[PDB]
Order: C-alpha cells, then structure tokens, then sequence
C-alpha cells in the first residue's frame, strides 16, 4: 500500500465534510472524488485532456455545446455514470444557485439529455471559453443526491465518485487517508493507492515537517528554502513556475503636462523599463520566487505557448535590463537634464517628478517600488515612492489623478484574462470598475481583437487574434511588465517518481484544490 502524503490546505482539525458544493469543505473532494468530464492543461495552451467525457463540440453559432460522455465509466459504488448525471448536477445548480459556487447559471440556460452518452448545454450569448468553465463545475452522483434533501447542509460523509480515490480508510482530527476507487476507470494508469492527508494548522507546522521530510506533495510558502528545505535531504525538491503578472502602470492622461509628456511618450516609457533590474526585484522583494516578464505586451511565460516569438524577440530588449540603452533612448527622445540637477527634463524642457504608488502595507510591493526609485534615478528619471491605503490607491487610478502604480493582475486560464481586464478600453469608465485597465491608453483595432477572442472556437483564429493582441500592446509598450508570481510546489522524492518540474513540466504542479490539473499530476506518479 502506496501513501501519498499531500497538504493542499491547512485546517485546525479535521471535520468530515466532502460537498463540494460547499465553500468550507475538504479541499480534496474536487478532482480526487469527483473528476471532471475535462480538465484543461492551462500551462500547455490550455488544451483540453478528456476524462469523463471523450469529446465535446460547439455549435457554429455558438449558442450551445455537447459532450460525448465515456461509455464503462462507474461510479465508486458500482453504478453507471451516464449523461443523467451530467443533467442532474447542473440542474441542482441552476435551481439552487448558492451551491453554484463558480456561478456557471450565468452561461448555461439549461442542460439536456440527448441519449444515454451525450449531453448538451445551451447557453445565454455566444462564447466559446463556456466549455472551459463547464469543466471545472463537479458532477454528482443523480443515484445519490435525488434522495438527499438538504444540499446546502449536506455533509456528504460517505462519498460516491467517479475520482481515483473515494474511500474514506482512516478518519480522526488529526488526519484522514483517502483511498483508491475499487471501481476507478482508469485504474490502470493510478499507482498511488492512497491520500494520506496530515492535519497543518499553519506555516510553521509545515515548514516543521517538511524539513523533517515526511510530506511528498505541497504548496506553502517556505522560508529560505535553499538553506532550510533543500539543503535537509537531496530528496527536497520544489519547482516556482510562472503565475499572474504584475507591472507598473502609467498614467497616459497625466493632468500635468509636463508629467504627461513623458508618460505619454512610448520612448520614455521603453526607458523607464530598461533602467529596471527585474532579476534582483524578485530576488530581493520575492525572495526569489518569481519569473522574470520580459514580454512587451505582458503575456509572460506562463503562456510562452500563446507567444509570437517574433513579436517578443523584437521589443524584448526594451523589457530588458540595460542601463547604457536607457540614458541613450532618453537622450535620443530629448528627455535632457537641462537644469544640471542629475535628472531628466521633458523634451521642451520642463522639470517632472514622478510618484509610484503602491497599496499601504503590502510590504513586497513597496520594496518593489522603493527599488524602482533607485533603479530609475541611474537613468536620470526623478520618482518618489508613495504608500496610500489600498482604496486612496485604488481611486487615483480609477480617477487618473495618479502618476505611476505598481500593480498586480488576474490570472486566467489563458491569457485573456489579463488583457482584457488590462487593457480593453471598455472598461476605463463606468461605476465600479476595478484599476486594472485605468492607463487610459486607447485603441479602437486592440479592444476590437479582446472582444472576439471567444467569438470563434476556432483554436487557430484564436491563436491570430492573441498575436494581434500582443503586437498592439508590445509595440505601445502600454505598461512595464516585471515578473509573473509564483505558483507554490514542493515535492519529496524519497517515496515517489513522475514528479512534475521544470526538467519536466507537464503542467501546474499545485495541489491545491482549484487545480485541476493535479489529477493528471498524481497520475504520473510511481511509488519508490
């Protein structure tokens, strides 16, 4: 009997609960006890690998989806996993709206039965991302939840799933081992036989056993990692790859006119972003963990494969650490210290200061910003760190009072998300907006691009579109990328192979719930 040892959550005790239609549950009731009819590959262009389902198909027009459910698939206990399930599970959704936790009502009118082994969903407006967000609702069991009469306080303490572990074998408050599925359908290719699921109160008890060695797969934070973890044993591994994107945005309708012309100058932004050393802001604002973006248009390389490589290689050196380059394009703009002050003075001659934002007590941003400052004053750029609270900070941006902003983004499946709320002009007015599109930089062609992207389900057309996207924002050089975060994974080898990481990555390596991914992942797993 193989145990895999897995930390994806930290709880004060262990209570029996495996809804996952539950906010408070147990994270390891997605994925593990119900899988999904597919789980996208996010890292690898988020292409679809089909479970419980074996193909799905959109309509021309969009309006509506199918699925083509796998025929000798069964639930744990026995039964027959069928389209009826698919059906039912949504239709609770639909019907019950706070088990709903995605909110996939939104897109999906209605869900029917089209034979035994093929569902289909018809939606509210034409969007071609509506079966990946139809991947990540869990389907239940029709057999079992018919007769259960309380979902919204339902415990589900004895599960029935289509996942590769569903057996509940230990269960007490310090700990729970979850066990293979006797009737799993692809058995066959699952090694590890059981989830061994230590209780972890907080950071320091992790760091605490995952120095000792007896944890195989997690993602907590780890403190000097080099020195504590890895250096313990050769079998501690841990592999960071790219995440969300942050950058600092500038304000194009600066209300100060000397401010402003530098700003809304592309050469003084592409300046401002050589002088930058991005390398050391994650080494020393991150400690370490974090990628570098060298991308323009901010794509950054957790969507390399989304990437046109030649649009990249192109503004890439202005997005790269180089002071001699920086005092030059300046210089070349007309950006000239005429006052002999040792700072830069706009091209017609007026003097300008710039402040940089970022949120009051978020301690690595303002580390960031504060390295910026000395970093931009080699280049002769004057800027001056500022920390409002969060809402100031948030409404300078919202009212373009700001000057510059150090910033973070949403991270999507692909890269749309981070575009469209980044950049599409559409959203830089209007009550209730958030921040993330407020440079007030414009472009009728870009928004035309991010609006069509799910217009079509057409993976190529898709592919142009997300070039066209990403040589309008490189060559404005819109904002100044800096690095991608990290997602957080360690893993021991002393007791299992197949491991995903940089020499081999496969996909997000995570094994929190959320990511889907982590089925295949534990699925290339071979006990030692």
């Amino acid at each position: 009997r193989s145990e895999l040892t897995i930390v994806p959550d930290f709880y004060p005790t262990m209570v029996r609960n495996f809804n996952p239609y539950l906010a408070t549950n147990l994270r390891t009731t997605t994925d593990f006890i119900y899988e999904p009819l597919v789980v996208f590959n996010e890292m690898k262009g988020n292409t679809p690998v089909f479970r419980l389902a074996e193909s799905y198909k959109m309509a021309d027009d969009l309006m509506s989806v199918t699925f083509d459910i796998r025929k000798g698939v069964k639930w744990s206990d026995g039964e027959a996993f069928t389209a009826d399930d698919v059906v039912y599970s949504f239709g609770l959704l639909k019907a019950k709206p706070e088990l709903d936790q995605r909110g996939i009502n939104k897109w999906v009118t209605s869900v029917e039965k089209v034979d035994e082994y093929k569902v289909r969903f018809r939606l509210s407006e034409a969007n071609s991302n509506v079966p990946y967000e139809i991947s990540l609702i869990p389907i239940v069991a029709e057999h079992v939840w018919k007769d259960v009469k309380d979902p919204t306080t339902f415990t589900n303490e004895n599960p029935v799933g289509t996942g590769p572990f569903t057996v509940i074998d230990t269960f007490t408050p310090q700990l729970y081992i979850q066990c293979r599925n006797p009737n799993y359908w692809d058995a066959a290719n699952l090694e590890v036989d059981c989830l061994r699921v230590p209780q972890i109160a907080n950071n320091d008890q992790l760091l605490g056993k995952i120095v000792n060695s007896e944890l195989d797969w997690t993602s907590s934070f780890v403190p000097d990692i080099d020195r504590t973890y890895a250096a313990a044993n050769p079998n501690h591994h841990y592999w960071y790859p790219a995440a969300g994107t942050q950058a600092f945005m500038v304000n194009f309708k600066n209300p100060d006119p000397a401010k402003k012309e530098a700003l809304d100058n592309v050469d003084f932004r592409r300046a401002f972003s050589m002088a930058l050393d991005r390398q050391t802001i994650i080494d020393i604002a991150f400690y370490g963990s974090g990628t570098v973006n060298d991308f323009a248009s901010g794509l950054g390389y957790a969507f390399e494969a989304w990437s046109d490589e030649a649009t990249h290689k192109k503004y890439k050196g202005f997005n790269t650490y180089d002071v001699e380059g920086s005092k030059k394009l300046l210089a070349k703009a007309g950006f000239k210290d005429v006052n002999g002050d040792g700072f830069v003075e706009t091209p017609s001659g007026k003097s300008f200061e710039l402040l940089i934002q970022s949120p009051n007590g978020w301690t690595d941003f303002n580390n960031t910003v504060q390295l910026a400052v000395e970093q931009l004053q080699e280049v002769g750029i004057k800027a001056k760190a500022r920390t409002p609270e969060f809402a100031v900070y948030n409404q300078a941006m919202l009212e373009g009072t700001y000057d510059v902003a150090y910033t973070n983004y949403f991270h999507g499946a692909d890269p749309f998300t981070y575009w469209n709320s980044g950049y599409n002009s559409a959203l830089q007015s209007g009550d209730g907006m958030p921040r993330f599109a407020m440079h007030y930089f414009t472009d009728k062609k870009l928004d035309g691009l991010l609006d069509s992207f799910y217009k079509t389900a057409d993976k190529n057309e898709q592919l142009a579109i997300a070039h066209g996207i990403q040589k309008i924002i490189a060559e404005n050089q819109v904002t100044i990328p800096v690095m991608s975060g990290a997602w957080m994974y360690q893993y021991n080898t002393t007791r299992f192979t197949g491991w995903w990481s940089e020499e081999n990555p496969k996909g997000r390596p995570s094994v929190w719930a959320g990511i889907p991914e982590r089925l295949l992942h534990v699925l290339d797993l071979k006990p030692v």
